[PDB]
């Protein structure tokens, strides 16, 4: 009613009463300059935050970071997670698949990629899904494969409906305030990878500051900045939640109700890092769909029982995540030989819309984050300073409020996985002892090998039967390798076509690598 508001009288409005004057006084009285950039930095970095709310969230996550977990029950959740498990459960996976195929079919599914961290670590000062993997003889970025793997999955849906309609998976982006204009320039230039830019949404996520222990105060980075650093994967509740442009123009909606207008039910979370990311996964998608889950998370065995990885656990009948530094937790079951706690997260996760929304509900009067002591470099020298985290795990424990009545047997379902064919981040520069760019390329050559030797196998049970054992044998002997492009295969499937090739390279002079990719690209 008292009409618009200058970006700094809005910050000016969400700092009075927040107990945290000392920015309030700089945004009041400092300099021209150091206004602007206070102002530009709570207005699109930590756009919806809540100060009052966050001295709350610093005070009760400092308390408890100063026993009642149990496992998941032996043989009680979907597990895949080899070769042999999958072929004794081979009509459920196909049957959960084609589950699955109707939902992207139906318009159903939304993928959410995490993409607000850089590929700083790595070498590369740009959004880490601009980055391209060395040792590929696709020249692709990590975007430019997650978007065909939803091509993929979207043409697959179509050939199995035989319907007129296309198939549309819309894609979310989360970007951070940062990052944001740099990343929808990246995917304008490059035609948004094939998709329609009307499936794309870029959505921007909030920082968390950083604080003071003692006296709880924000800490200062500048005279024109505060301390304040990524929250964690938590962050996509409140993101989904900020006011965003809506048609006609109408009164402003969030991202989450335009996506309910849609008619998405559900959205599919992973981390742009990860090269082998199944993604719009049809067997993952068919499964919450027929467990009627609200939340269904995606695991793998640990490597071993010193592995510094989450596991999921359930606590008083709610599920969380122990994190490796809070760890019983290494005892082997004595039947089976295997860890008692098995099933480590590696951060995908399938929701259900409604779960988003009551999470996000929920999350606004949350203060359970994650408190760490940081040693944090600012203007005035490095000072010592408490960094907040939440992640989606953190909400899992409100899952069965989806349901009214709850179910008997609950809405939060694992699907433990074959890690070498799921799981391979990107995170440390070549060189480095442990996810590297090299380390998920050699998982992903691995996994396409195997998918090429199955094709081959079938066709020696159009090519020569015998070529094609002969090829197999050459393919075996030579170790050679396969990398096939996710516009020709996202599971091994359509590679029969591509087989007089492969085999001709096969016994003629095959490379270390044989490349399988679309004509058109
Ligand atoms: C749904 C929602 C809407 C607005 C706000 C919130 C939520 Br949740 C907050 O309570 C939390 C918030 O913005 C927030 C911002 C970044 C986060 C995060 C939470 O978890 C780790 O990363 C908040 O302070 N404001």
């Amino acid at each position: 009613p008292l009409g618009s508001m200058s970006d700094r009288d809005v910050c000016i409005q969400r700092l009075t009463g927040a107990n945290q004057d000392h920015i309030l006084t700089a945004l009041e009285h400092g300099s021209e300059a150091e206004r602007a950039s206070l102002t530009a930095q709570i207005t699109n970095e930590l756009a919806g935050v809540d100060f009052r709310h966050f001295n709350d969230v610093l005070r009760e996550s400092l308390e408890i970071s100063k026993s009642l977990a149990e496992p998941p029950a032996k043989d009680s959740f979907f597990d895949i997670s080899s070769v042999d498990r999958r072929r004794g459960q081979a009509k459920r996976i196909k049957n959960l698949e084609a589950v699955g195929y109707k939902a992207i079919q139906k318009g159903q599914i939304a993928f959410l990629i995490l993409a607000g961290g850089s590929g700083t670590r790595l070498g590369f000062d740009k959004p880490k899904g601009f980055f391209t993997c060395d040792g590929l003889q696709q020249r692709k970025s990590l975007f430019m494969m997650h978007c065909e793997k939803i091509r993929r999955r979207q043409e697959i849906a179509e050939s199995i409906s035989g319907s007129g309609r296309k198939a549309r998976v819309q894609l979310l982006v989360m970007t951070s305030g940062q990052n944001d204009a740099e990343t929808q320039r990246f995917f304008e230039e490059n035609s948004y990878f094939g998709l329609e830019r009307e499936q794309v949404h870029f959505f921007a996520q909030s920082s968390v500051p950083c604080y003071d222990e003692n006296t709880g105060r924000i800490i200062m980075e500048n005279r024109g900045r505060i301390c304040a650093a990524p929250g964690g994967n938590g962050a996509v509740f409140a993101a989904l939640a900020a006011p965003r442009a809506t048609k006609t123009l109408q009164v402003k909606e969030s991202l989450l109700q335009h996506l309910r207008k849609l008619g998405i039910a559900y959205v599919q979370i992973g981390n742009i890092d990860n090269l082998l990311a199944n993604v719009a996964d049809p067997v993952f998608i068919g499964y919450a769909i027929e467990e009627e889950a609200h939340v269904v998370v995606k695991t793998c065995p640990k490597r071993g029982p010193d592995e510094r990885v989450g596991v999921f656990v359930r606590a008083s009948g709610k599920w969380g995540v122990v994190e490796y530094t809070e760890i019983r937790a290494k005892e082997i079951d004595d039947a089976t030989g295997e860890l008692k706690f098995n099933c480590a997260n590696i951060s995908s996760n399938l929701c259900s819309l409604h779960f988003m929304s009551l999470a996000a509900e929920r999350m606004k009067s949350f203060t359970q984050y994650h408190a760490a002591r940081k040693k944090i470099p600012t203007i005035k020298g490095p000072v010592m300073g408490i960094k907040l985290e939440a992640f989606l795990f953190d909400l899992f424990r409100f899952v069965d409020e989806c349901d009214h009545p709850p179910k008997d047997s609950g809405a939060f379902r694992i699907m433990q996985v074959d890690r070498d064919d799921e799981f391979g981040p990107v995170k440390n520069a070549d060189g480095a002892a442990s996810d590297t760019p090299a380390d998920a390329v050699r998982l992903l050559l691995s996994q396409h090998t195997r998918w090429l030797i199955t094709a081959l196998e079938t066709a020696a049970m159009g090519v020569d039967v015998t070529e094609a054992k002969e090829a197999v044998a050459v393919m075996r002997s030579c170790s050679i390798k396969a990398e096939i492009s996710p516009l020709v295969s996202v599971g091994g499937e359509g590679l029969r076509q591509h087989l007089p090739r492969v085999i001709h390279q096969l016994l003629r002079n095959p490379p270390p690598v044989i490349f399988i990719r679309r004509d058109d690209e």
